[PDB]
């Protein structure tokens, strides 16, 4: 997050942390929003590597104890059939990931709450991105979480010659793309809050931003627009 604020450590209870094995040690690598006690929801192209994976929940700092993270394996990942690694501009950047355990919720660690199928959100609507990656372009991760004001961009605006383009597709969301804020690499798979009559809810998990740069004027942020995949999850949490 380019522009972002220190979150408080309880703001934002279903963010995860997916971190991918490096020697000894763990990295992160994506976010991701906790949806049930087992299941995550992430962007598919954190997973196309085959890494072994682990999602850390109740994160806060990523190099210090914080006293409410809990641990765990990820047991199955199912990205989404359409999903093409060589197109990202297409659509379906999502995946869900089954835990190895159920973990604990507390007021460090809850469910997402995720929008009514089809809901397409104003233009100008209030949303929030948070997450561990890069604080500028080509800077380094952040040790805790940020957050920015990042209010969407609606299809039309952002579809249009001067900012994504053909690029976007209406299975997307854009949010911000001032020059300011945004979201950066490491934020891949996080959530977009947005707060609808009254509630936050997850509106986007985080895809991509521009080839030159992370906070570029009329370059928003993308996001996989999660309204437009409610069956699909349902489906796949039902028989998994
Ligand atoms: C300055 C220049 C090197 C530059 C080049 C590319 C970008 N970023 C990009 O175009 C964004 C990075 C990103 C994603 C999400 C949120 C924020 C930023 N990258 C992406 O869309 C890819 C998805 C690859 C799909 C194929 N497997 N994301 C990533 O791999 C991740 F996690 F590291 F962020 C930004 C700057
Ligand atoms: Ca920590």
């Amino acid at each position: 997050v380019v522009g972002g604020t220190e979150a408080q450590r309880n703001s934002w209870p279903s963010q995860i942390s997916l971190q991918y094995r490096s020697g000894s040690s763990w990295a992160h690598t994506c976010g991701g929003t906790l949806i049930r006690q087992n299941w995550v929801m992430t962007a598919a192209h954190c997973v196309d590597r085959e890494l072994t994976f682990r999602v850390v929940v109740g994160e806060h700092n990523l190099n210090q104890n914080n006293g409410t993270e809990q641990y765990v394996g990820v047991q199955k990942i199912v990205v989404h059939p359409y999903w093409n690694t060589d197109d990202v501009a297409a659509g379906y950047d999502i995946a869900l990931l089954r835990l190895a355990q159920s973990v604990t919720l507390n007021s460090y660690v809850q469910l997402g709450v995720l929008p009514r199928a089809g809901t397409i959100l104003a233009n100008n609507s209030p949303c929030y991105i948070t997450g561990w990656g890069l604080t500028r372009t080509n800077g380094q991760l952040a040790q805790t979480l940020q957050q920015a004001y990042l209010p969407t961009v609606d299809y039309a605006i952002c579809s249009s010659s001067s900012y994504w383009g053909s690029t976007v597709k209406n299975s997307m969301v854009c949010a911000g793309g001032d020059g300011v804020r945004s979201g950066c690499q490491g934020d891949s798979g996080g959530p977009l809050h947005c707060l609808v009559n009254g509630q936050y809810a997850v509106h986007g998990v985080t895809s991509f931003v521009s080839r030159l740069g992370c906070n570029v004027t009329r370059k928003p942020t993308v996001f996989t627009r999660v309204s437009a995949y409610i069956s699909w999850i349902n489906n796949v949490i039902a028989s998994n």
